[PDB]
DNA sequence: AACTGGTAGAGATTTTTCTTAGC
DNA sequence: GCTAAGAAAAATCTCTACCA
DNA sequence: AACTGGTAGAGATTTTTCTTAGC
DNA sequence: GCTAAGAAAAATCTCTACCA
């Protein structure tokens, strides 16, 4: 356990490894190596949308692109108004996480029926990928516009065969395998991150061997079964629990 | 005897239509042969058997409905694993919008199951295309049955308190559809791991791809193949692929079968 | 030649016996109960009845089975 | 139904005079029709 | 075979090896919410 | 401040009764 | 003659639809 | 021959956590 | 310093209406 601690800090005095690595490699729980990685001088977005519009055979296409894995939404619009655009907004807004939007500076953008649903919504609007999604989705579109009768159709099918269809990449992932991993791993960040300010809140009087007298207040780390891990004077130790007192402590 | 009483029985169970207590009490029959009387009667039988069943929840499954307010015609898809709702406002409620909203809805999230009822939109032609070009297998209910798809109807209700709730915050009935979506997709949490829907879904179809690599690559360096005895008589089956060896039985794949086999009956060789 | 015959209506009377049910079902849109039918399938939820040379799915909880003795 | 059978079984009994398990497993009835009907004989005895 | 077949096999034998024992622990971390017969409540976190 | 769901049948599970073979 | 296994017949327990 | 009720909230009961007095 | 009573806060379990 301890042996684990300590090859653990070594390897990360050497190497700067990240937390999940040294948790599944010196078997440790998460908390103790998020700590020794946030211990740390030299260690110290998911959730980012683009939207763009467009035209093709005399239609407006509207395109929002997440940028972390190239996943593309888009749909045609009767009109170029701020409250269609507002509409668009607030229907990928209730279907995925967004939190922030970047755009040009277009008309239609800049108004007061976008203001108000990244108001309600609570988006963070900035104005300045999209040019080569839009030019990516009209290929696709050209090479299965035989294959439908109007164009929301062939706009729809364009944006299937992008999203699924096609492979690329490190590993060979299309764009929504690459969605849903970046997704998932943020959610693991937050939950752990929730549980680690909860165990945080405490505080620990242990008493060493060969003496009778409690030591400094220590903080807990991870409480187990049988050992206790602490934090104090910039060391991780592992005390037994029957050396130890755990108390609440509040010094907010 | 009783035999005469049974004569009589069944004459007074033609007239009277008695159950079984009434008959076995007055003329003194035991309760097998009141029981046959009354079961031989076809005036009698109305009644079922009181159970439920339980509807499929693959993590590909999509069930769809069409619901109305204020004059409005709304349609609504649940994500039945998870609990993911998508809904719309409809011009009409034909075939062709209905073939266009599972269009965006295939093009947006991995559908391969869908299960509706049997209204005049989803029993169309341009449904079929739809669910021919995307790869789609459509199942209907039994007619006049809604409890074989509960799932959309029950979000049916939750939709129409969350849109009673927000009413006055919006204008229009589509801006209120969208806002009550968002609320119940992202601001509420409880259920299965404390998640909302949204984290709930992510969690399934990342759960769903990673296990599938993982026991890829196990099974592609696999060996200890396991000859195992079982059956009424006991005979002696091939090979068999052992999967996983425990304390107290053995896991084997025969024929693309799952088997839990204990230790007594299988014989491991390298 | 006697002894087949004994073999013959011994299987005969045990593929009679496994298999010869009654049906009362429920269906429609005025949900009425309907006449004496022939069982095919018996799944958990659901059956599959045989009644004028017409197949029909009917949910286990809208119909009765009635066996014999 | 075995009523038909508890009818047709006491045809048979009236001509031949059998036990009751040759009954309840000829005619598919209950043991306790079968018995009765072994009962109601004068000259017959259920064993 | 050359060389570098050689060299490119020895190593990624010896991977398959060590990545195999440390896989089926892997797979055995997720939970599983299931359903028994004729009870409409869903049972506790089992394991896969 | 003084009001309110219930009835009966279809199966499943547990218990009692009845015949017969073995020691 | 006494005892126990096996199966038949009876008793209890849980669950469902319909009543404007 | 291959079909099927479910979702979320209001109280009641059981369990875990936290402070303080007594020896 | 150690132990137990008491109460507060959290977790589990049973039951209901509505969905054309
Ligand atoms: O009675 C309904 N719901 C209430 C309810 C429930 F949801 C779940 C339950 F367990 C019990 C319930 F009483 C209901 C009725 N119908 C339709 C519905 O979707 C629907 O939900 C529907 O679409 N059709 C189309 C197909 C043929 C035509 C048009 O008649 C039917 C009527
Ligand atoms: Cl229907
Ligand atoms: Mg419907
Ligand atoms: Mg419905
Ligand atoms: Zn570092
Ligand atoms: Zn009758
Ligand atoms: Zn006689």
């Amino acid at each position: 356990f301890l042996d684990g601690i300590e090859k653990a800090q070594e390897e990360h005095e050497k190497y700067h490894n990240n937390w999940r690595a040294m948790a599944e490699d010196f078997q440790i729980p998460q908390v103790v190596a998020k700590e020794i990685v946030a211990q740390c001088p030299k260690c110290q977005s998911p959730k980012t949308w683009q939207m763009d519009c467009t035209h093709l055979e005399g239609k407006v296409i509207i395109v929002a692109v997440h940028v972390a894995s190239g996943y593309i939404e888009a749909e045609v619009l009767p009109a170029e108004t701020g409250k269609e655009t507002a509409h668009f907004l607030l229907k990928l807004a209730a279907r995925w996480p967004v939190k922030h939007l970047h755009t040009d500076n277009g008309d239609n953008f800049t108004s007061s029926a976008v203001q108000a649903v990244c108001w309600w919504a609570q988006i963070e609007h900035t104005f300045s990928v999209v040019e080569s999604m839009n030019h990516q989705l009209k290929t696709i579109i050209t090479q299965i516009r035989d294959q439908a009768e109007k164009i929301e159709t062939a706009v729809q099918m364009a944006v299937l065969i992008h999203n699924f269809k096609r492979k690329g990449g490190i590993g060979g992932y299309s764009a929504g395998e690459r969605i849903i991993d970046i997704i998932a791993s943020d959610l693991q960040t937050t939950k752990l991150q929730n549980q680690i300010s909860k165990i945080q809140n405490f505080r620990v009087y242990f008493r060493e061997g060969r003496d009778q007298q409690w030591k400094g207040p220590a903080t807990l780390i991870w409480k187990g079964e049988g050992a206790v891990v602490i934090q104090d004077g910039q060391d991780l130790k592992v005390v037994p629990r029957r050396k130890c007192k755990i108390i609440k402590d509040y010094g907010r």
